[PDB]
């Protein structure tokens, strides 16, 4: 049967849970949150929906041992008030205990991290749990790429799913659009529009949402659900996620092949020199911030 | 194609939207909200999710004319006491008039508080035939009774029959003479389970949600979604909703047959005399509160 | 993850696989069929559909060891008379033995004819606990009664309660004392509708399907799928399936509580004396036909 | 509400119907088939399924007037027995009456043609109904692209959905794999294996299926359903379908942008000289056999 664990039932974690429960994706769910009254409130509210939902799902709360046979565990803990990377003092303070309980529960599935700064927190989670790096991944620029596809989609009046290409690097700071990989309606977008306008709409689009309602939830929740379904189904799907490539030596977003055991293979992009240059800049940024904080745990 | 309009993109409204978009229920969505920043932030956030979602949906905001061919419209709006009444009736009149003027002729589903009064007010202000104006009512309350009973007998809530009738938010009651579990009327098993305790847990349930979250969303959003699908599919499904029965003359929750035209027929429950008595008490309360608010129009 | 095995990829088995695959219900599928070319054609046909489907599924064929960790296995297998009994009992023993030897320890759902006899035979040969071996039984006849009553009262078949009990295929009957429509027990509405005609209508339909297509598939396939979901989700859902009651000591259709471990509990209907009589008559026929075929093992 | 009509409830027809009903994609369904007892049988069989399905759907049979407000109409009529270009004589006979009835129902949505030979029957359907060419399209090499993605996916142990590229031309004859458009794991397939082996698996893959059970159904039924969903949701999705491009002046498969009004725009691929040549070759066979038939 399918079992998913969600750590941190805030705006994003609760949207992840609603997206999964609304489609009846999993059979068993484990909600874990430091704030007890909140998570119990969400459990009951979801259990009240069950008589009127089409598919059934079981929900247990704050039970680490229940994670032992979970397929996927999604980490959505953090403090959005610190965003309203400065969040690093908060989320990095939480990874030691969350990571140790996770390791101790007997969990051996794939861990998907959303907590920001996603690249650095993904790395510290890998570091505390001791899980193989291919079992610990982050949404990273899967969200950024979806904003890029939305922006390019609006410009050409196309289905965003019909736009190909990726955003690489460090989510929420040096990530960039690899315009050499983007293609729309059979042609490479660079041989076609104000690309920087599109890139600005893509990059500033996330602040517009936070600015408008105080957080972001549907965009990133859906990116996590897509990765969680690829893992459980062992799809061997190519997705841009925050993964540790051998050549990079640090977590950063770059397309990879995802299946039931996590990262099954790396992909290879023919990036311009410009794009490779930016990619190592992101690597260095993540690496340094990670370096400063890993001793502190 | 399927087109759904949602008026009020708050906690309940955004959850209704996410519930529909996660499943790809409708093709076109119309979001209407007084706060342009919030509704615009939600639209962009949902559009960001489209690149990683399985079904596509088109989203327009604050365009009253777009509701003309909407199949269903869901409204989540709802000295100082006098002022509050005056402002609530004003809002229902403005929204209702603009709704009427858009040319919309589908079914209007209201989520609000008190739902029966506000539903009757929308019926009054729009001039839509009463069978096309229904409120979620005790569908949520019934689902909570189903959860409590289900937990008491380690049963799927969907396998618990029976309903909560009357006034949602105050005098509604469990019609225990309609509740069956595992082939037996629960009253019989009670005479040999403590029904009052079960009633306590369901009510207590709602308070835990309010206390830990500050509001409830998944339970009620799912109710509206179930009703919305019955309407678009012309299911002729029996659901307990807030509707105006000829014999009651006011709006209250009682099972009815829902289809593409709204209430297609009424049901007839053989209630006990005490149950029948509570039903009429409920009706008298809704009448009083309706006369009172309609007088501030 | 969710894994389902299907034994016998004929009209029914392929409809079951397509229904599950069109919704992405399981992650892994194991198809077992005596005809290598037919099962291989279906596997390739479904793998050709994966590029245009929303959910992914892995399909392996004729590999018994793969059933070891399957959640559910659905079996669609089913002078002269003695010869046929002999070949049939032999087939159930060969399949049953290989299934038992695979390590499989989930729930076995049997689609056959006579489904109650073949279900009991499989239980007998495998040695699996009776609660883990169930047949679809009269879940398909109940759904036909619901269709016929639903068409009679212009209702949603899902809104018609009640069941068909007994032996699927010959002595099963509508337990009219359990059927309710629009809040009223249908018998009272009959005292005022012709139940006999309704009962006949339901049956006629089955014959209409057999004569126009030569077999029935969607109706019974969907019954198996619903049971399979209740098992993987551990729903504790009340479903009418062929199960072995202590009071009956032989398989027959009577509602029961279904969960991950199969039959979790029995239900107690208050049938009328005629109903109890036909139920026992039904049971005597199943017992006798079972006795006959187990003698040929 | 969503309303889909299916003409011809055979192997492909009933598969399209089950894929939609299992997911609860539409609200209303119109089943039309010359063999009345087979359509009436599937109707009741699906209505028997309804009490145990999660979503509701309404089914009416052989009512052309009910197609007046259908969103999409899928044509899956034919005779698979003749396939075991064989059906062209039979399927061409049907197009006049079916097309006329369809035209007179008041239907004005998108028509999706599956019936083989799909490109020529798509052209005759457009030609007989008088419906704008952009509102009349066929599955074409959407099924063939999916087989290419299966073969390539199997070879690289990838999700078939992660394989990009298209198969162009005429389905079941001159169709080919535009290997310049295919890429896997960030690289061009022709830069990375024997593509002819893969090519053959993909090309012969329909025979194997057909020889193994006597017809093909899930592959093509799912391709039709993907198109139908792009139409009703007005996705503006890039899909390879049989459409009539102006530069070709004849139906053939080439990627197009699909929405509620049918083809909304054409794409332009940077095909190799050879690839360009094969596509025109396909156009001639379609053009020629089309003129030959009417
Ligand atoms: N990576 C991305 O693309 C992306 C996008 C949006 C948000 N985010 C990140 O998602 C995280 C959550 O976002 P949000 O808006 O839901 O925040 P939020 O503040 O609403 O929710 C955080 C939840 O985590 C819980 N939590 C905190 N510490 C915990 C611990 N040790 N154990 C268990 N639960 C704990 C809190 O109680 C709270 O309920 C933040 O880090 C935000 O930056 C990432
Ligand atoms: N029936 C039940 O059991 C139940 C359960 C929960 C909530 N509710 C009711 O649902 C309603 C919604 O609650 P919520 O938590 O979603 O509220 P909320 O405060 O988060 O949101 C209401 C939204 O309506 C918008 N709005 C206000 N006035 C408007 C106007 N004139 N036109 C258009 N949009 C306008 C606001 O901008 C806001 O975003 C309340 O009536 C609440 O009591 C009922
Ligand atoms: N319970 C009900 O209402 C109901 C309704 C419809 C059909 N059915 C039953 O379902 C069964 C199947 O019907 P169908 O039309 O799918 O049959 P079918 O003839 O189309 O296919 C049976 C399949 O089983 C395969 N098979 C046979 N022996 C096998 C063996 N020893 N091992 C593995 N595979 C084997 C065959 O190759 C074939 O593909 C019959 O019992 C029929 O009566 C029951
Ligand atoms: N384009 C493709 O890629 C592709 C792929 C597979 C199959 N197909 C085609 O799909 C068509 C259907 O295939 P099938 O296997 O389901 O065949 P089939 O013979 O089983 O079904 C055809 C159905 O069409 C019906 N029919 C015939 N003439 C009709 C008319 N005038 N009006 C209404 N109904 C009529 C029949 O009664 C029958 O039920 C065939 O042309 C086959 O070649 C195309």
């Amino acid at each position: 049967a399918r079992k998913i664990g969600i750590i941190g039932l805030g705006n994003v974690g609760a949207a992840v849970a609603h997206g999964l429960i609304a489609q009846g994706v999993a059979d068993d769910y484990v909600f874990i949150d430091a704030n007890e009254a909140k998570v119990k409130a969400d459990q009951i509210d979801f259990q009240d929906a069950m008589a009127n939902l089409e598919a059934h799902g079981n929900i247990v709360i704050n039970d680490w041992a229940a994670l032992a046979d979970a397929d996927v565990v999604i980490s959505t803990l953090g403090n959005i008030k610190l965003q309203q990377f400065a969040e690093l003092k908060f989320t990095s303070s939480m990874v030691q205990s969350v990571g140790t309980n996770l390791k101790e529960s007997g969990f051996h599935g794939v861990l998907v991290v959303i907590s920001n700064p996603v690249d650095v927190i993904t790395a510290l989670f890998q570091h505390v749990t001791g899980f193989p790096a291919h079992k610990v991944i982050g949404t990273g620029t899967l969200l950024d790429t979806a904003r890029m596809q939305r922006a390019v989609g609006e410009a050409f009046d196309l289905d965003p799913r019909s736009v190909s290409g990726y955003n690489l690097g460090e989510h929420g700071n040096s990530q960039f659009v690899a315009w050499s990989t983007v293609r729309v309606m059979g042609q490479p977008i660079v041989t076609l529009i104000d690309l920087a306008a599109i890139e600005e709409e893509a990059r500033k689009g996330g602040f517009t949402v936070l600015n408008g309602k105080g957080y972001t939830s549907y965009g990133v929740a859906t990116s996590a659900i897509r990765i969680a379904k690829a893992v459980m189904a062992d799809a061997h799907a190519e997705l841009v996620v925050s993964n540790r490539r051998d050549d990079m030596g640090m977590y950063l977003s770059y397309p990879a092949i995802i299946g039931r055991d996590g990262v099954l293979a790396e992909t290879t992009l023919d990036l311009t020199t410009d794009e490779q240059e930016k990619l190592l800049q992101s690597r260095d940024y993540i690496q340094q911030r990670f370096d400063e904080i890993v001793d502190t745990l």
